[PDB]
C-alpha cells in the first residue's frame, strides 16, 4: 500500500509516532510519492538538479553552488491577514480590544478552522511528492532543543530547511520516540494544474492560510511557498508556538538577533536586539564595527530563545541554523560580513541576475563591468530607467550560519549565551534620540511595549513581535514583568535605539552601520556602570559618546527631546496600549504610562 510510494528511506525506519503522522496526511493529501529526507549533501544535489530541470531554480555560475528562485509575484512575503492561531477561547490568543480589531494577532475558532482545513488539504498533494523533513530547532541532540517534522510538497522548502535548521537522518536519530511538532505544508496546487503556473512557482493566494494549533502542537500552512509561510520551524514554530510554550515553562521566545561584542581590553558581552521589518537586524548582528580594537561576533540575526540559568543569567540560544536575510540594501559597505557569508552554498529568492550569472539588487553598490546586463526578478531585461526595482523589496538570501566569518564560537553552545543587554528599536524619522536607557526593568518592558516604526506610515510593533505573538500580548507583558521577581535574576540592562532620525531635509543625522559600534560602546560601559537623566530615560551625557573619526555630527538635534513631540508620543502610546490590550494590560504598564506622562509634564 503506502510503502510502495516511498522513493527514499524506509517507513520501518521511522519512529512509530512520526510514521503515524506521515500515514495520516499521506492518506489525506494523496501524494503520488513519499520522500523521507536524509539531509545529505548528495540528496541536496539531487533536489537542486531536479529543481533546475523543472525550472524552479536557476544556477548562478558566478558563484560556488548558488541558486536563484523566482516566484509568482502574488507570493512574496508573510500575509498577516492570513496568519492565524487556533484556540478554544479568543482571549487566550489576543486581547479583546476596546475598539476596532486587534492589531496584536488574528484568532480563529476550532470550528472555523476545521471548515477551512477541509476545504484545502484533501487531495492537495496529488501528482506531487510529499517530502518528510525531520528537523531540529537549536543545536542537534541538545536536550533544550525542539524537534519538528514537516511534511511538504515543495523541494524548495526542503532545500531551504536544510539551511535554516539541522535537518535529516541525524535529527530522527536524536528524536527516537520523543515528542515533535507536527508541521504540515502544501503549495496548494494538485496536478493537474487547475490554474496557470507562474515562473514555475506553485501557490494558491486565494486559499492561503498559515495556522497554528498550540494545544495540538500542530502547524498547518497552505497556499504559499514564501519562506515565512513555509519554513515552519522559523516564525510559526520558533517564534509563535514557542512563545506560548515558553510562557508556560519559564523561558522566552523573541524576535531577537544575538551578538557578542568585545572591547579592546578583551572583555566580552552578548546583547540581544528586537527590531521591526527593515531597521537592519542583520546589519547589527554581523556588524563590522568602526571602532579600533573592538570585535562583534554573530550568534543569530532573527530568533532568540532565552532562559534564566541557575545563577539567574538570561541564557540565549539561536534555534536557527542559518540566515534568511533581506537582500536589497546589502553591500560591502553596509554589511561586509553578510556579503562574504553568501559567496557560497546560498539560495537567493527574487533577486536580479547579471548576465555573468551574478546576483543584483538595489543598493548592492557594485558597478557592472563593460557589457554586463541585468535580468530583473520578473525575468525581463532591466535598466535604471524602467521605474521598477530590479529585485523585489522583500527578496531574500538563505545562507548557512556557519559561513559567516564572524560567527560566534558559542553560537551552537547548548549552554547558551548570557545576555547582559536587551535592545529595542525602530525607524523613527523624528523625535526619538539615537539611544536611551530604560530607568528600570518595568519601564524597559513598557519601552518594548511602546515600540513604533515607519513601515509613509508609522505603525506600532511591540517588542518587534506584532505579527508573531503566540498568545495574549497582555499576558506576554505580564510574563516579561514577572522576570523582575525571578530569584536572584541578573536582569539585562534595557536600551532603545534609533538609527533613522532625520533633519528637516530628511537627511540622516547618524551615519550608522559600522559606526553604531559607538553606540554599542556606550551600552557596554553602562552595563559595567555615565548618564544624563531625561524624561524618557537616560541618554549619554555630554561628550560621553565616542565621536573620534567621524565627520561632524549634529548631537544637539540627534538627542533633542521635545515636550511637544513627547506629549503626542505618550498620548498615542497610552491610547494604543489601553485600547488594544484593554482588560489584559498589566497595572505595572499602567504605572509606566502615567509615570512617563508625569515626567513629561515637568518640562
Ligand atoms: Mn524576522
Amino acid at each position: 500500500n503506502l510503502s510502495a510510494k516511498v522513493v527514499q528511506g524506509s517507513l520501518d525506519s521511522l519512529p512509530q509516532a512520526v510514521r503515524e503522522f506521515l500515514e495520516n496526511n499521506a492518506e489525506l493529501c494523496q501524494p503520488d510519492h513519499i520522500h523521507i529526507c536524509d539531509g545529505s549533501e548528495e540528496e541536496n544535489g539531487r533536489l537542486l538538479g531536479q529543481m533546475e530541470e523543472e525550472g524552479i531554480l536557476r544556477r548562478l555560475k558566478k558563484y560556488d553552488n548558488c541558486w536563484l528562485a523566482l516566484t509568482d509575484p502574488r507570493d512574496v512575503a508573510r500575509i498577516e491577514s492570513k496568519t492565524v492561531i487556533v484556540t478554544q477561547e479568543q482571549r487566550d490568543t489576543v486581547p479583546i480590544p476596546k475598539t476596532g480589531l486587534s492589531q496584536l494577532g488574528r484568532w480563529m475558532s476550532e470550528e472555523d478552522f476545521e471548515k477551512a482545513f477541509n476545504a484545502r488539504f484533501p487531495g492537495c498533494m496529488k501528482g506531487r511528492t510529499m517530502y518528510v523533513i525531520p528537523f531540529s530547532m537549536g543545536p542537534l541532540g541538545s536536550p533544550l532543543s525542539k524537534i519538528g517534522i514537516e511534511l511538504t510538497d515543495s523541494p524548495y522548502v526542503v532545500a531551504s530547511m536544510r539551511i535554516m535548521t539541522r535537518m535529516g537522518t541525524p535529527v530522527l536519530e536524536a528524536l527516537g520516540d520523543g515528542e515533535f511538532v507536527k508541521c504540515l505544508h502544501s503549495v496548494g496546487c494538485p496536478l493537474p494544474l487547475q490554474k496557470p503556473l507562474v515562473n514555475n512557482w506553485p501557490c494558491n493566494p486565494e486559499l492561503t492560510l498559515i495556522a497554528h494549533l498550540p494545544d495540538r502542537r500542530e502547524i498547518i500552512s497552505f497556499g504559499s511557498g514564501y519562506g515565512g509561510n513555509s519554513l515552519l520551524g522559523k516564525k510559526c514554530f520558533a517564534l509563535r508556538m514557542a512563545s506560548r510554550l515558553a510562557k508556560e515553562e519559564g523561558w522566552l521566545a523573541e524576535h531577537m538577533l544575538v551578538l557578542g561584542i568585545t572591547n579592546p581590553e578583551g572583555e566580552k558581552k552578548y546583547l540581544a536586539a528586537a527590531f521591526p521589518s527593515a531597521c537592519g537586524k542583520t546589519n547589527l548582528a554581523m556588524m563590522n564595527p568602526s571602532l579600533p580594537g573592538w570585535k562583534v561576533e554573530c550568534v543569530g540575526d532573527d530568533i532568540a530563545w532565552m532562559k534564566f540559568d541557575a545563577q539567574g543569567h538570561l541564557r540565549a540560544i539561536n534555534p536557527e541554523n542559518g540566515f534568511f536575510g533581506v537582500a536589497p540594501g546589502t553591500s560591502v559597505k553596509t554589511n561586509p560580513n553578510a556579503i562574504k557569508t553568501i559567496q557560497k552554498n546560498t539560495i537567493f529568492t527574487n533577486v536580479a541576475e547579471t548576465s555573468d550569472g551574478g546576483v543584483y539588487w538595489e543598493g548592492i553598490d557594485e558597478p557592472l563591468a563593460s557589457g554586463v546586463t541585468i535580468t530583473s526578478w520578473k525575468n525581463k531585461e532591466w535598466s535604471s530607467e524602467d521605474g521598477e526595482p530590479c529585485a523585489h523589496p522583500n527578496s531574500r538570501f538563505c545562507t548557512p550560519a556557519s559561513q559567516c566569518p564572524i560567527i560566534d564560537a558559542a553560537w551552537e553552545s547548548p549552554e547558551g549565551v548570557p545576555i547582559e543587554g536587551i535592545i529595542f528599536g525602530g525607524r523613527r524619522p523624528a523625535g526619538v534620540p539615537l539611544v536611551y536607557e530604560a530607568l528600570s526593568w518595568q519601564h524597559g518592558v513598557f519601552v518594548g511595549a511602546a515600540m513604533r516604526s515607519e513601515a509613509k506610515i508609522i505603525m506600532h510593533d511591540p517588542f518587534a513581535m506584532r505579527p508573531f505573538f503566540g498568545y495574549n500580548f497582555g499576558k506576554y507583558l505580564a510574563h516579561w514583568l514577572s522576570m523582575a521577581q525571578h530569584p536572584a535574576a541578573k536582569l539585562p540592562k534595557i536600551f532603545h535605539v534609533n538609527w533613522f532620525r532625520k533633519d528637516k531635509e530628511g537627511k540622516f543625522l547618524w551615519p550608522g552601520f559600522g559606526e553604531n559600534s559607538r553606540v554599542l560602546e556606550w551600552m557596554f560601559n553602562r552595563i559595567d556602570g555615565s548618564t544624563k537623566l531625561t524624561p524618557i530615560g537616560y541618554i549619554p551625557k555630554e561628550d560621553a559618546l565616542n565621536l573620534k573619526g567621524l565627520g561632524h555630527i549634529n548631537m544637539m538635534e540627534l538627542f533633542s527631546i521635545s515636550k511637544e513631540f513627547w506629549d503626542k508620543e505618550v498620548e498615542d502610546i497610552e491610547k494604543y496600549l489601553v485600547d488594544q490590550v484593554n482588560a489584559d494590560l498589566p497595572c505595572e504598564i499602567e504605572r509606566e504610562i502615567l509615570a512617563l506622562k508625569q515626567r513629561i509634564s515637568q518640562m
